[PDB]
């Protein structure tokens, strides 16, 4: 019973199978199988992993990956089961940034499982909040098409999963605070007033993959979805705690507030953080600590932090493992001394507030 409360429970999704996803033509790929199994041994070091209720992985059915995904793109990634090596070499080439080995459609299928069963277990009372340590990631598949190395996009998947046993205009907010823009989760919400998706990103004027202008400040959403997209975008300089400190107390925060969401999904790769060869960003450990800090004071704490990109293997195992210390109610450590916000942040800030004004009257 919770007759008189209880403590939350925060809940944690593991499974090595999701290892089996390998790049057979480069084994230094960085979206490496021992990323999960990193991220998973360091909660152990930190005591963090039987504080957490463990919550098992399962395969997402097809029809759940219809919720977001064509039958064509579904059918092809099924059907590399099955390919031989030339044949996957061949598919993956079709895409970009993909290799793809005969375990790569379980894996996917798993991280979207395990996904489902984390917010069912948040949705159901069962635990407080989550963390999500699978792979391969999610953020930039698309309806049709697989990209970056995702194949179906989790996190979308996940909010209409949750709609599907809740209600269907139940408000989720989604943050994807992964270095790089999550373009298949803009695509496929950008008319949708009942999930919000607020992307903070290195874009560089559209230099920085994925290389599009769907990723500026100016795209705001389409029809009822005006209003309901995001685009935190990061020009000229390299972030770090004080800007991305600065974004949330200025728009993500009093944003998500206003839009008052029922769960929050965090699109949470790591490849912003101090370290990581291909983000070039310095967010800390503590950084994300006090993000997830934040988000908790949404949505009466039900909070699900997937995990999508970040490629410094020990940067990412330290910065996941200081979310779920947060979610299992640790205080926040220490940041430390925030340096005087590069300049460029600010103008960002300030280009996302004259977009975004308009529709949010907390901005004004
Ligand atoms: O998921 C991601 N990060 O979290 C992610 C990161 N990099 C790529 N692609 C790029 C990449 C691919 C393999 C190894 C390093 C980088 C290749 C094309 C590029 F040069 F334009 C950008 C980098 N794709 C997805
Ligand atoms: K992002
Ligand atoms: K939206
Ligand atoms: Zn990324």
């Amino acid at each position: 019973s919770n007759a008189g409360g209880s403590s939350p429970i925060t809940g944690l999704v593991y499974d090595q199978r999701m290892m089996l996803h390998h790049n057979m033509w480069d084994s230094h790929h960085p979206e490496l199988p021992q990323r999960i199994s990193r991220i998973f041994s360091r909660h152990e070091e930190l005591r963090l992993l039987s504080r957490c209720h463990r919550i098992p992985a399962r395969l997402a059915t097809e029809e759940e990956l219809a919720l977001c995904h064509s039958s064509k793109h579904i059918s092809i990634i099924k059907s590399s089961e099955h390919m031989k090596p030339r044949d996957l070499n061949r598919l993956g080439d079709e895409y970009n940034s993909i290799f793809i080995s005969n375990e790569s459609y379980t894996c996917a299928l798993l991280a979207a499982g395990s996904c489902f069963n984390s917010a069912q277990a948040i949705l159901t009372g069962q635990v407080r909040n989550a963390v999500a340590i699978v792979r391969p990631p999610g953020h930039h598949a698309e309806k049709d098409t697989a990209c970056g190395f995702c194949f179906f996009n989790t996190a979308a998947l996940t909010a209409r999963y949750a709609q599907s046993i809740t209600r269907e205009s139940l408000r989720v907010l989604i943050v994807d605070w992964d270095v790089h823009h999550g373009n298949g989760t803009q695509h496929i919400f950008e008319e949708d007033d009942s999930v919000l998706y607020i992307s903070l990103h290195r874009y560089e004027d559209g230099a920085f993959f994925p290389n599009s202008e769907d990723a500026n400040y100016d795209k705001v959403g389409l029809g009822k979805g005006r209003g309901y997209n995001v685009n935190i975008p990061w020009n000229g300089g390299k972030m770090g705690d004080p800007e991305y400190m600065a974004a949330f107390h200025h728009l993500v925060m009093p944003i998500a507030r206003e839009f008052a969401p029922e769960l929050v999904l965090v699109s949470a790769g790591f490849d912003a953080a101090r370290g990581d060869p291909l983000g070039g960003f310095q967010v800390t450990p503590e950084g994300y600590a006090h993000l997830t800090h934040q988000l908790m004071s949404l949505a009466a704490g039900r909070v699900l932090i997937i995990l999508e990109g970040g490629y410094n293997l020990t940067s990412i195992s330290e910065s996941m493992s200081m979310c779920t210390s947060m979610l299992l109610g640790d205080s926040p450590p220490s940041l430390d001394h925030l340096t005087p916000l590069k300049t460029s942040a600010t103008v960002s800030i300030n280009n996302v507030l004259r977009a975004h004004a308009p529709f949010w009257s907390s901005l004004r």
